[PDB]
Formats: C-alpha cells, sequence, structure tokens
C-alpha cells in the first residue's frame, strides 16, 4: 500500500487540504507538465494550467465528494496540451492523477461521471432483457459485451468458490487462441491480499509489464508516509506480476464482482471478470468508469437469480410433502408402491427395494434377492442401534459383497420400517473429472455417488414415521458419506399441519403439528363444529379476519366435497395470541373403501410471500395465454372455411370447358390455393423457429412455381409500375426438380416481392435460374438503392427479435438452411441481387 | 313486532332459558303435533311429544352455545313418521321453537344443518364467481336469474335504493305474458324504514299467502314482559306488506335483502332487494330460504368489488388527464396546442372546442357560428365581471339571449379567461334523458376534477403567457355558486445535460419537504438522491443504479418510460411512486437535459400495474405474430384476385359468369373478414358494418357454395324453396356477413345429420329465414353451449355463438325449433329496402 513506484503512462501529485500546495510530484510529472514553472515543494497548483482549468480543480477539490466528479479535462498553460485529471482523498492529502489525452472519443465538455455512465447505455439493455432462470445466459452475456467494449484479446469470468479456488465459468477470445473454459485454478494464484485490495477498488489496469516504472520524491519533512493503495497509478507488485508472467500476457483489466448477502449484509466477492491482451493497450478513464457501472450491475443481476434457485428447494419440498399427504390414505402393506405416485417421486433415484416378510419387491436397477438378503443382513449385524443409515459409496462403508455388485449401485439409504421390515433407496455411479489447471494434475474423486440432502432425509424418517403408525394401528441416523467414521445425527419429521371433520362438520382430526402452529391442544378443541367454533369470526378460538373468510371457507368446504381434486386456495387466519397465520389451503374428500362419502381432509402449506406471487402471476399467464388460443383457433376455422369454399368454386369453374389458357391460368390458381391451404395448415410459426420440420417429397418443374410467384407479385408490381423480365432458359425449364415445391414457391415470392416493394417507381427486375449438375441457383437482380444495412443485418438470424418483414425473412433463411442451401445479397451500381443456393435431385 | 298472530302453515312454542317448559303455544300445534297425550298447557314438559331420539337431539341443541348453527333439525313426531322441522332463536328470556311440516314429495332428508342447507347453491355460486368483473349490469341480471332458476317463482326483481331512498327496478325475470315493471321508479314511501331495519335483521322474509287466515297463540299471563315475534320465521304482515301485494298483484312473497359495507368497523348498508312475486300460493322448504340468504352474501361481495374496480377507474382517469396535461408547457404558443394532435378536445369530455386569441376564432369539432362565439364571449364579458370562469349544462337555463336560436347541437358551455381579450369554450352535444314515475337539451354535468384541470390549464397558458375563484350554478336550479378549484400540476424535477438540478417546482417541494434554493445547483445522482449524506435518503444501492440507469436511458431514448421509484423524505416519510421521464429537446433540436415528474399512484393501483407488466413480459413472439400474421395475409389474398382477373379476362359464359362472381364474393368475404380481427365485440358501437346494395340470390348461392363440398361428402341434398318473388327483389344492407351467417348456419345443419337428409331453405319478407333438416338433430348440450347457459364454448359452439351475437347485433333472435324428425333454425331481421 505504501510501494513508492508508479506506471509510466501517466503522472502524480499529492498536495495538501488546506495550503493546496505540491509536496509529492513524480519525475515524469515535471517533464510533461514543463513541456518555465519548476515543480516543485512549494508550488502552487493554479499556475501550471490555465485559468479555466485552475478554476474548475479549485471547485473540484472545493466539492464535498470528489469521486462524482473524477475524469475532469484540464490543459497545460503552454501548447494547450490536454489532459484528464482524476482526483483522490487520502488520510490528510490530495492525490492528482493525470493521463495524456488521444483523440480516441470526448464526451460533451467535462465527462463528469453521468456521461461517462452513458458509453454503457447498450450493455446495459441488453443485460436486462434476459430471462431469467439462467446464470450461465447471464454470464455469456457479460463476458461478451465485456469484450465488446473492451476490445481486449481475452475475457474470462473467474469464479471464486467456498474454498477460494478458481473456476473459469465462460470466455470469448479471438480466433486462433488457445481456449481456458473449465479449467480449475489453485488457490495460491490469487492471495488473500489481493482480494482485500480489489474489495476497496474495483478495477486495476496494468498497462504494460516490460516498463521502467518511475518513482517519486515524497518530502521528508511529512511525518505520515504516503498511501498508494487507492490511486490508479501504482506499480504492479511482483507477486501479481508473477500471474502475468504464467500467462504470457502484457496488458491486464481486471473487474472484481461484490455482492451484498444478509448475514447468517455482509459483501462478498463473487469472481473477477478478467481482460488480458498479447501487447500493451490503453483506455481513456470513462470507459473504465462505465466498465466499473457495467459490472455492478451484473453483480445486482447475479445476487437477483440467486434467489431464484434458493425458491426451487422450498417448491421441492413443498411437492414432498404434498406426496406424503396423499401416500397417508393408502394401506400400509403394498400401498407403497400400488399406483403411479411410488417411492421414486419421493426421493430422485433409480432403484428402490421393500423388504417385508421376505416379500422383495423391485422397483428398477436393484441388485438380485440374494444379494439384498446379504445387504440387508450385513446392516442388521454391524449397525445394531442404527433405524437408518446413508452411504455414498458402498465400498468405503464396507460392504464385503460390495464388489460383487459392478457399477450399477453406488450410493445406498436405508431404513428399518419395523423388525424385520425394511426400505432401500439406490442410486447409480457418477464419476466427476476436473481438470485442475494451474497446478496439470487431474483428480479423481474414486467411485462415489451424488450427497444424500438433508430434506431427502427427512422426507425418507416421515415415510418411516407413517408407516410405523399404520402398522401400529393395524430414532438416529448414521451418515457415513464424507470417510470421517460416524457422525450419527437427528433428522426431523416433515408432516404438515393436517386437520380432517365428519360430514356434518365436527372435528376428527388434530395431529401435533398443527397443535404446534396455532398452539391449541387437540384435547381442546376436538368435537366442535368447524364452522362456527373453531374458525369464527367472533366468539372462536381461531379468529378469521373478516366475514369474507368466512364464506370463502365455506364455498371451499362445499366444492370440495364434490370435487376429489384438492384445489389449492388462500387463508388467513390468527391463532391463540395475535399472530397472524397466512398459509396456502388444500382441500381433499375421504372417500371410504366402500365409496361413501365420510367428510373432508384438508392440510396447509407454509409459503413465503414470493412463491405465492409467483404462483398468482404464473395463473394469470396461463389464463391470458390459454384466451389468446382459443383465440387464433377461432379465427383459423372461420378462415378454413371460406377457403374450402373458393376450393370447390374453383373446381365447379375447371368443370366447365375452357381455353387452354384459361386452363393454365387456372393451374396456377390453383397451385396459389395449394399454397395458401398450406400456410394456414401450419399450427403455428414457433416450431419453425425451433427447427423441428418436415419437407414433402414431390416432382415438380420451375413453369408452375415462376408463374405462380409472378400471378403472385405482378399486380403490386404494376401498381408501382415496375417491369418484370424472365432469362430462364428453357433447357433448364425442360428439366424436372424433385423436392418441396410449395416451400419454394413461397419463399421466392416473398423475396421477390420484397424487391419489388423495394423498387423505386420505374424499375426493372430480372430473374434468371442455373441448373448445376444437383444445384439450382435463383439470381433475383432489381434496379434502385435496395434493402438498407439495418435490414439487412436484420435478415440474418443472429437477432432473436426483429420486425415482422425481418421476421418473414428470418423465416424464410431458415427454410433455406433446410433447404441445405443459402441466401446471399449483392450491391452494384444501381442494382441490388438476391442470390438463393439449392442442392436437390436431376 | 310484538303482533300475536302467526301464519297457519306452522306452528309455535316457547321455553324457559332454564326450567325447560312449555310457557306459551299455538292452535296449530295442538291440531298438528299432538293430533293422533299430555294436555298442551302450561308447564308441560318438551320430552314429551316425541321420540326418545329426537328428545336427545333437542335437549343436545338446547345446551349447545351457539344454537344458529344446526337450525334445520328433523324431528320425528311421536305418533308414526310425521317429521317436522325445529327451527331455533333465544329471545330476551325465552327460546323460541318453530315446526314446518316436511312435505315428502320432495326432500328426503337432504339437510340437517347450515354447512349442508348452503350446499344447494353451489351451482349459481360457481356460475357468479367466475363472470368477469367490470358490469354491474350482468351481474344483476344472472343474480335475478338465479334466483328465478333456483326458486322458480313467477316475477324476480332486483330493486336498487337510490340515495333519497326512492327504488329503481335495474332488472327483473318474469314467465312469458306477465307485464313487466322493468326501469319504472317508484316513492320512497313504499317501503317504510321500520320495514328496512326489520330486513337488516331478518335476511330472508316469506309470506306464503295474503289471504291465509291468521292464528292466534295462548300466552301465559304471568311473565313481565310479551313474547317478541320480530325476528321468528312464523309471522303474520302487519298490514303494511299487504297493500303492496295488492298494489303489485302478487299472492305469495319471497323476500331477501342485500347488506354491504362500505367504509366510514365499515358500515353496513342495504344496497336493495330481491323481491320474488308469485301469483298463486307457494311454498318453499327451509333448506331452500337458508341457500338463497346465502347467494346474498356473495352476491353484495361482489357488488363491493365492481364498486371498488370503478373507484380504480375513475383514478386511472385523472391520472391520464395529469399526463396529457403535461407536454403543454414544452408546446410554444397558445397556438401550438391548437395545432398538434393531442389538443385540447381529449382534456375533457366535449363535442366543441373553441379558442378566443387576439381578434382570431380557432373552432374545432361541432362548434357555433364565430357570431355566435362572439355574442357569447360578449354576454360573458358584459355580464361576469370578476369571474375567472362559467359552467352550465343548460344554455337556455343559463339565460342566453339567443339560446334557442343555437339549436341542441350544443348546450353545455364551460368558459375560461385567459387574458383581457383571449378566452376559451368547451361544448357539448345533446343526450337523450328518460325518467319514469309508478306515482333545451340536457348534458351530463360538469364534474369537479374536469373544473381542476381546466383551472390548472388556465394557469399554465398564462405563466407561459406571461414568460412571452369561478362559479358554477348549474349542478343544481340555483345561481352562482361560487367553488376554488385546485390544480392538478404533479410534482416536477429536471435537470441539465450535465446532471445539476435546474428545476424544482413547488408541488416536489411540498412533497418530499424540501425548499428550492437548497436542493438547486448541486448534481441529481449522490448529492439530491444518495445513499448517504443526501437530502432523499435512497433505500439501497439498487435504487441508485436503478435510477442511473432510468436517467441514462432517457437522454438516449426518444419516448417516456414509467419506473418505480421509492425514497425517504427529510421527515421520515417512505414514499413510493411512479417516476417518468422526458428529454428537453431544444428548438434545432439538440439533447439539453431531462424533465421529469412523479405520478403519486394509490397502492392498490400501484400494485395492479406490477403484476400486470409482469404477466406481459411473459409473452412476447405471440403478441407481434398476429401482427406479422395480419401483413402477411396481403400476398395470397394479392395473388388469388390477380389470378381472377385474368380468368375474367377471357371470354366468359352465362353461368360461368355467375359461378366467377360467386367465387369473387366469396373471396371479398374472405379478405374482410382476414382484415380485422373484431376481437368480441362485445359493444355494439364497435365493428362497424358496411351498408351497399345487394341481392338475396347472390348471397344465398355464395353460402350454400361453402357447404355443397361436405353436403356431398355426407351425400346430403340441400333444396331451395323460396320463391322468385322474394329473390328479385333487392335490399339495401349489410351483405357478405349475412352470408358468411347462412354459410355456418347450413354448415352446422349439415353436422349431425344422417346421410341421405333433407335440408329446406325458405324466406320470407322483416327478413326471415328457416332452414329445415332431417335427422336425430343437434344435441341438447350444444344447444346450451351456444345460448351461454354453459360457460365453458367449444370450438364449433363458439362460431354458433358468434353468429347468435351477429344476428342480435342486427337486431334480431336465432330459433331452434324441434319436431318429428326435424329441427328448424329461424334468423330474424330487418333491413331498408
Amino acid at each position: 500500500q505504501k510501494g513508492k513506484l508508479i506506471q509510466p503512462f501517466g503522472c502524480l501529485l499529492a498536495l495538501d487540504e488546506k495550503t493546496f500546495k505540491v509536496i509529492a510530484y513524480s519525475e515524469n510529472a515535471s517533464e510533461l507538465l514543463t513541456m518555465h514553472p519548476v515543480l516543485g515543494i512549494g508550488t502552487d497548483i493554479r499556475s501550471l494550467f490555465t485559468a479555466p482549468s485552475a478554476s474548475a480543480l479549485q471547485k473540484a477539490l472545493g466539492f464535498g465528494d470528489v469521486s462524482l466528479l473524477n475524469p475532469i479535462l484540464v490543459h497545460c498553460r503552454t501548447s494547450a496540451k490536454p489532459f484528464y485529471a482524476i482526483i483522490h482523498r487520502v488520510t490528510g492529502s490530495i492525490i492528482i492523477d493525470f493521463e495524456p489525452v488521444k483523440p480516441y472519443e470526448v464526451p460533451m465538455t467535462a465527462a463528469g461521471a453521468l456521461q461517462s455512465y452513458k458509453l454503457a447505455a447498450k450493455a446495459i439493455t441488453r443485460l436486462q432483457s434476459l430471462p431469467s432462470g439462467s446464470m450461465e445466459r447471464l454470464c455469456d452475456t457479460m463476458v461478451q459485451e465485456v469484450f465488446e467494449l473492451t476490445g481486449y484479446d481475452r475475457v474470462m469470468a473467474y469464479k471464486f468458490h467456498e474454498d477460494d479456488h478458481g473456476e473459469v465459468v465462460s470466455e470469448v477470445t479471438k480466433p486462433g487462441l488457445e481456449p481456458y473454459l473449465g479449467l480449475h485454478y489453485p488457490a495460491t494464484d490469487i492471495p488473500q491480499a489481493a482480494r482485500f485490495l480489489f474489495m476497496k477498488n474495483k478495477v486495476r489496469m496494468i498497462v504494460d509489464c516490460n516498463a521502467k516504472h518511475a518513482r517519486v520524491l515524497q518530502d521528508e519533512k511529512l511525518s505520515f508516509d504516503l498511501t498508494l493503495c487507492g490511486s490508479t497509478l501504482r506499480a504492479p507488485h511482483s507477486c501479481h506480476l508473477q500471474y502475468m508472467a504464467n500467462m504470457d500476457s502484457i496488458a491486464s483489466l481486471v473487474m472484481a464482482v461484490v455482492v451484498n448477502e444478509e448475514d447468517g449484509k455482509r459483501k462478498r466477492l463473487w469472481g473477477l471478470v478478467v481482460c488480458h491482451n498479447t501487447t500493451p493497450r490503453f483506455v481513456p478513464f470513462p470507459l473504465r468508469y462505465a466498465c466499473e457501472f457495467l459490472a455492478q450491475v451484473f453483480a445486482i443481476h447475479v445476487n437477483k437469480e440467486v434467489e431464484l434457485d434458493n425458491q426451487m428447494v422450498e417448491k421441492n419440498i413443498l411437492r414432498t410433502q404434498t406426496l406424503l399427504c396423499d401416500m397417508l390414505m393408502r394401506d400400509a402393506p403394498l400401498g407403497i408402491v400400488s399406483q403411479s405416485p411410488n417411492i421414486m417421486d419421493l426421493v430422485k433415484c433409480d432403484g428402490a427395494a421393500l423388504l417385508y416378510k421376505d416379500k422383495i419387491w423391485k422397483l428398477g436397477t436393484t441388485p438380485s434377492e440374494f444379494h439384498l438378503q446379504e445387504i440387508a443382513s450385513w446392516l442388521c449385524e454391524y449397525h445394531m442401534d442404527s433405524t437408518g443409515l446413508s452411504t455414498d459409496s458402498l465400498h468405503d462403508a464396507g460392504f464385503p459383497r460390495a464388489l460383487s455388485l459392478g457399477d450399477s449401485v453406488c450410493g445406498m439409504a436405508a431404513v428399518r420400517i419395523s423388525s424385520k421390515d425394511m426400505i432401500f433407496w439406490f442410486r447409480s455411479h457418477t464419476a466427476g473429472e476436473v481438470r485442475w489447471g494451474g497446478a496439470a494434475f487431474l483428480e479423481v474423486v474414486k467411485t462415489r455417488s451424488l450427497p444424500w440432502k438433508d430434506y431427502e432425509m427427512d422426507a425418507i424418517h416421515s415415510l418411516q414415521l407413517i408407516l410405523r403408525n399404520a402398522f401400529k394401528d393395524s430414532d438416529k441416523f448414521t451418515r457415513i458419506e464424507g470417510d470421517y467414521k460416524a457422525i450419527i445425527q437427528n433428522p426431523n419429521p416433515l408432516i404438515p399441519p393436517i386437520f380432517g371433520t365428519d360430514e356434518f362438520g365436527w372435528c376428527t382430526e388434530w395431529n401435533p403439528a398443527m397443535s404446534k402452529l396455532t398452539g391449541l391442544k387437540r384435547e381442546e378443541v376436538i368435537d366442535k363444529m368447524l364452522l362456527g367454533e373453531v374458525f369464527g369470526t367472533q366468539k372462536s378460538c381461531c379468529r378469521l379476519k373478516n366475514q369474507e373468510a368466512f364464506v370463502n371457507l365455506g364455498i371451499v368446504l362445499n366444492n370440495a366435497v364434490t370435487s376429489q381434486d384438492p384445489e389449492k386456495v388462500s387463508f388467513a387466519f390468527f391463532t391463540r395470541g395475535g399472530k397472524y397465520v397466512e398459509c396456502l389451503l388444500c382441500v381433499s374428500k375421504k372417500l371410504d373403501r366402500e365409496g361413501v362419502v365420510t367428510g373432508v381432509f384438508c392440510f396447509l402449506q407454509l409459503a413465503s410471500h414470493e412463491l405465492q406471487q409467483a404462483l398468482h402471476v404464473q395463473r394469470l399467464a396461463e389464463r391470458t395465454a390459454v384466451k389468446r388460443l382459443k383465440a387464433l383457433a377461432y379465427i383459423k376455422r372461420q378462415i378454413r372455411n371460406p377457403l374450402s369454399g373458393i376450393m370447390f368454386t374453383r373446381k365447379m369453374i375447371e368443370g366447365t370447358e375452357l381455353g387452354p389458357e384459361q386452363r393454365r391460368i387456372l393451374q396456377t390458381s390453383a397451385l396459389c390455393q395449394k399454397q395458401l391451404s398450406k400456410i394456414l395448415d401450419d399450427s403455428d410459426l414457433e416450431s419453425i423457429i425451433e427447427g423441428c420440420l418436415d419437407l414433402e417429397m414431390k416432382e415438380f418443374t420451375l413453369n408452375e412455381v415462376l408463374t405462380a410467384s409472378t400471378s403472385q407479385v405482378m399486380m403490386k408490381s404494376n401498381g408501382k409500375s415496375v417491369r418484370i423480365t424472365n432469362e430462364t432458359g428453357e433447357e433448364v425449364m425442360s428439366d424436372t426438380l424433385y423436392g418441396d415445391s410449395i416451400r419454394l414457391q413461397q419463399v421466392l415470392a416473398d423475396f421477390m416481392l420484397m424487391a419489388v416493394n423495394f423498387t423505386p417507381s420505374g424499375g426493372q427486375l430480372t430473374v434468371s435460374a442455373s441448373l448445376r449438375k444437383a444445384n439450382l441457383e435463383i439470381r433475383l437482380t432489381h434496379t434502385g438503392a435496395g434493402i438498407p444495412e439495418f435490414l439487412l443485418n436484420q435478415m440474418f438470424g443472429t437477432e432473436e427479435d426483429v420486425s415482422e418483414e425481418g421476421l418473414s425473412l428470418m423465416v424464410s433463411r431458415k427454410l433455406v438452411k433446410l433447404m441445405n442451401g443459402d441466401v446471399q445479397y449483392l450491391r452494384q451500381a444501381g442494382k441490388s441481387s438476391f442470390i438463393i443456393t439449392a442442392e436437390l435431385a436431376a
């Protein structure tokens, strides 16, 4: 922080807060500024520059927060050399850094901050337009935009893990360089001092490494040593220089990403965005400022997308709760595997087994009954005081016959239902490969399975509890997964609140979870009418807020009596003492064995507010989507009807004898109607955009296509008085082609109709076709300026969304791509040419 | 309320709260319950006239806490069978038990409690719940239709109370052959306030027969207080309802009550009644009455919801007026607003705009003559000295000397003075007003926020001119009710290109608590709006970054955008609103900063737009796919049109010409149906119809050509038997939509028909078209879908619903008639010949 060496592309001056006189100066500063006022201790600052520059600098030092006006434009007194001045406040002193102003780009008058921030107005918009839910897309977009703005050769999205070991997540380099994606790096490349330094100043630049750095002339009479930690000209340290030495890079630009995560707010370094170049380069301060702002935006976005993945766990927990509630109705024996929701959906796995009275059931990939007997015997004999176990890899646990099992089963999770009854879940082997570069060593994770999370064990234990209670009517788990001997622990049940009533309305079920959630003892509440006594506005144990809640509860119960499916509704009630519980009620029928309705069975689902709002938004979106789909189907039918009408009328007209030229005109109309029926037959363009398509195989000739297109277009062409000519040879005509004719006619007609529309009044258009032995090349040459550049760019498929005409162009290009061809646009003096390539069978 | 007379269809008993002995009774009880026994006298026990389980149930009910839960207690008499309901009420110092006979023709023990009783109305509640919001008349008509279907009474009416207690019939449903009173107002004296309070206390009242003889109640003389039968369901009318029934020609009555909770606990007001009248005596079981009482609660909830939605719509409208009141400071000179398209005609709802400025008169829309405007200004400057504005909806009543000569084209005038010579007029048009009572143009009166908007426009224009209070008396039949409208100018702050503050209007000073002098000449980011050492403290980093982003985007982009904003003021109050930004382009065309204003929005409205925007962001491709399809429609249509032209380009015969013209008719049909989607055409004003000459022969031929294909597919023959006299006659009206309607009607007739069936077409001229097809006929549930009874509609039924609504737009109805092997579709409409 006190290294007295600075880079030579700029100069530094350290002054006092009160005297405004130069104390610390650099050797190159005297040369650059005086290129006469001798730069030295006790010299003023105004005389080195002109009067307006001195006034601006003095006002800047007089400001409260100089960081808002950091890039200042100043002029040297002699020859008016432009310079960028940056002000920074060290304890008891002001440090100003001056850099030369190359032509480059200049903001309006003084750059300030907002104008500099304006330089990154496109990358911010592109980042804010991405659909949420995919961190990799965000990383790729940020890296690409940083590459575009900075212009450095290589851009990397180095990421920090919990053990501070790096992992590149993306990279975009110029062609002709070694990719670095996926290469892990050790924790000694970046010392913790570097991270601490980056936590303070977010952007660091090293313009060149093999350059002689000047020194400073810090005053001897100063009572404190100057700190160069905050200055942007501080010379790189040897340890940091070793990084570029091992990375064969010269110019570096490192931008920290700082997120704010709530205390378990505390700051955290999500990673870095590193830029490298093989040759030295320098960029103006506004570009660095804009890059820092863009990094702030990216940090905000990543912090937002972490919270969205924090909700998938809650959603899966709710789904498991629903499954557990559903499974409570089935009979204890064989009811575990009776219907579609078996114990495969309880925890993610590929094999399940239920040992009960020597009747081993199989549900998938699982060892033989012999091997299952052996593993059950081993678990019984070794782990006496273990109701349940979860082994990551059976080899590590110590199963003698784990070798004979093979690679099919690796992880195991077993529970003891009763003295002789047990349940097993098995997981197949997954191998992990980590490049682990910058070290390269290639570590192996041996034969291990995916870890068993907490809520999976919680669900398994809840299932065990349910089965034990059901069997009775008719707790420490050893987790040897980290090869750290026994880490036995106690899980928690995952039973949601439940209450059930008979047909009349008297309470009959009140489980301990509800007793804890409400605070009401079951003995206190049972044998009381559900509507009016347990839940009621006045004179009731649990006080509903309004009369609307009472009406809604009554409606929900009455509707649920009729319908078997469990409707999800909102619920809100006060507890015994002044607490407003807001949950999501689910009611289901209670059909008995014979099939007589006995009552209702209800359970709540406690959920955070964001999840409920997301569910509401999803419901609204699906309703809007179904309405739009119904409207589109209605329109399609109402257009299909007159389509059939005109088909039949054309058939009737063809029934009467007419001229051979009339016959040709009728045939051209027939091709037009077939094209119309085909385009109306398409369900939507989204399937075309996705890529899933089929092209029919049929015989055709070019005369039909050309005549259909000309008949389609020439009315509009003559609207602008446009001449159309055909130069295709008759030999190419006589040749017959094979493929999908309708797509070709529609695509070529659209392209050449756009050419007609772009044709100025009185222009000329020529159509030619060439057959090479087969390949067909189509040239459409129209007189005029042609399509503008932006529309030509919109024609390409790189853009996600374009104009309607641009969308038609993109769809035609995609169809040509599926037609193993290409589309080219050529501009010449007063001419524009479309070239279309196709490959078919002759 | 203390009347000792009861209706004869039930019986009454009274029990002491503690001793549980009978103290009052009725002769109907003597003739109905103990008939074949203990004497029904004072002090007689209760557990002797019923079976032991019945006595146990009665004892348990009496010992219960809240008896009003399990009211319809079915009880078996001591004699064999003879069921009876046992409704119970707790009155001061007694418990009153009413028995009503259970007729076994219906309801064989289908309800024994409140929860089971409420089940009978599940279908009605489901139908009411899923209706789209924003239409009171639809809710009322559905509600009364459901009442009619559930109860089966002859006449059902929704009777809405106004502020002056005088009622208005909003809807009504009756069996055919009955005189309607729809829309007829009634005096407030028909229903006394005592009846209103009684309805507020007892939600449902039933009078089975007005002519039935009432029976007395024998009560002990030893009690110190008389028994009150006000809460009992067995009470006799006190001649107040007898006269009402005689006047309305009714014999039986079932009258409910609608109670709505309105904010100042919130008060409860009787929004109206749902009255059922019958010409013959009728009896409904207690569960049906109990369910009809439950339906009223859902109806009241929905009515309150619709009222809140209307209030939010009003707030959105005033927000829009506030937004459009801006963009007039930017425009230079008074002529600038007149020249531009969003003119002063859009500031307030008017049919004519006039501006008098320096001997120049600028007029827009329906406006009087120049001499008329000059004489209006002369009158206003000659009779009104100190006024800054005038307002009236009837200029004739205003006292204009030549108001009658001005005609009915313009009636209401609102005028505001800008300078000593320049001033502004807003004029309205003719409105139709009819009021009925069961016992020169008037235009809608000017509201208050309209006056506020006009006053703020006056302030803006006078400020701009300088840079270069007023009485309404027509809302009532009075004179010179002076008012002082307040302005509607939103808070405004504006900065230059560097970021320093430049303009900070007083509204922002009031809202945020700061002052103009202490904030001016400071950077907008960091100094004013900042997380630290700032006047207005932002919440966290995200707000700062978002504000910077929106400022930069506003500078770069060209259109205003709305972004949520939230900050702490200097007094600790958390303000949340919407921020709108715009570029402050100079006359030359170079940006010189930004101009921003806040739109303080209500919490419900603000949160009703976040979810809307979030849902909008989900659908992107499908929104523009419709426009893409609409634009790409033209090319195949142009191709088919030009192919038709070339087909015409040679020699043709008579039949060939006819079939070509039929094809062309279908061609225009396809063109105009693909040109516009028309959405649902819910409003009759929308979907303007082309009206041109046509003949019926072409229409019929074009309609049957589209379906001959399917007819020959099933080998179904179609015959047209309309006479040549009707065919030769020419009508002036819409044709092609009639072609489509006829075509899809015969298409549906072909569907669901056996092969070899006969289809017959007839027309009578009022145009009536009858299409009779032989076979089994269309299934009933399809007709239920097409009539709108079933909310869920199939794709095939949607076309029939569209055709029915189109026929209704032609002021007609579609009729389905069923006979042995015959189904007849009758379409009726009118045109000009």
